[PDB]
């Protein structure tokens, strides 16, 4: 896994019965029928779901990206250094590895994941960042991975003011997953080109944003 | 500002503009501006700001921020009293340093290193927690052995009792039943040294105490 691979993508939802039946639904994925739930498809894991905590207030569930790093300590010393900030961490993970949460100077927030070690429909392919300071964004995270992030798996999309921002999960499909999704109740918020398929910009029920990609 | 001393309270909504109508009802604030400071008689009480402006998992509801001498010495010691660090230490512009802390029954709190009475006005915090005495030790061992012993309180409650810090505003008896027509639910009254203490779950489902006096 490359520096600046999209490695996992996590869903935190303050309803995870609701959100496992609309993206079992919308993308075929499965789980057995605990604080999350792991959704596979074609026998492997694409990501997980869990739950926002009990809390004494609204809550608004988000997708939340990984990216490899091979050192989160080195990533942590270079992130404040680059104009962002360290949020979280690093931290270590019960073995599975060691974990930063990190902020861009737009303060858009990644996680950067040290591993301690499909395509296909319905694959989380890549997550994609969409922001108003490509340019302030693209030297912070080049400056983080190297000089060739972010050129054609993760992408840097510039978006107006007016459109959704931050790092969103890219979900392979077909076209017919758009209606299919808005059958589902989630509303459509951009769409938008990239090198091999069009993408689409939803928002699901639960308020949640991801990508689908078209191809 | 003693360390472990109430010092902040800021609410996420996901309408905004819902709560400045309800909270302006309830407590007279009035409101200038992504987040709205709310005042009265022309101090800053508190703000209000949008839960749909940011993206990722995100929590709503009042979060109470305590004071601390040293955020990083803070979070350092916040694990090693079997807490937990969630977010921080970070900067916040020249304003001050803010770590969010979970403690060993997964209570959040806000704490701040930093660089009003009257009706309407933001009074303290309380902790409501079904383990007053291993939460207590917590806060003790962070703050010294006087915190939360003859500003803020903790609180013994039953196992269906709300949980958590909880902002704790001046008030007359007639807020209550004011609060309740404006869709509000009361879901506990208890008794302090002060007054009594109405806890309350808004319509936006945010909750916040009444201190009536
Ligand atoms: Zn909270
Ligand atoms: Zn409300």
């Amino acid at each position: 896994p490359a520096p600046g691979e999209p490695t996992w993508v996590d869903l935190l939802t303050p309803d995870r019965g609701a959100a496992l039946q609309f993206y079992s639904a919308l993308f075929g994925w499965e789980f057995s029928t605990s604080p999350y739930t792991m959704c596979r498809l074609r026998g492997r894991e694409v990501c997980s779901i869990g739950d926002l905590g009990e809390n004494p207030g609204p809550a608004l569930g988000g997708w939340s990206s990984y990216l490899s790093v091979d050192d989160a300590d080195a990533a942590a010393a270079a992130v404040p250094e680059l104009g962002g900030a360290v949020l979280l961490g690093p931290i270590d993970i019960l073995a599975q590895g060691r974990m930063l949460l990190a902020g861009d100077p737009s303060g858009h927030r990644v996680g950067l994941w040290q591993a301690k070690e499909d395509d296909g429909i319905g694959a989380y392919t890549r997550s994609e960042l969409l922001t108003g300071a490509s340019a302030t964004d693209g030297a912070f995270y080049r400056g983080l991975f190297g000089a060739d992030f972010a050129t054609e798996r993760a992408a840097i999309r510039q978006v107006g003011p007016a459109a959704p921002s931050g790092w969103y999960p890219c979900f392979r499909a077909q076209e017919s997953a758009v209606p299919a999704a808005v059958m589902l109740g989630a509303s459509v918020l951009l769409r938008y080109d990239c090198p091999d398929g069009p993408a689409v910009v939803v928002s699901a029920p639960g308020g949640e944003v991801f990508t689908l990609l078209l191809t």
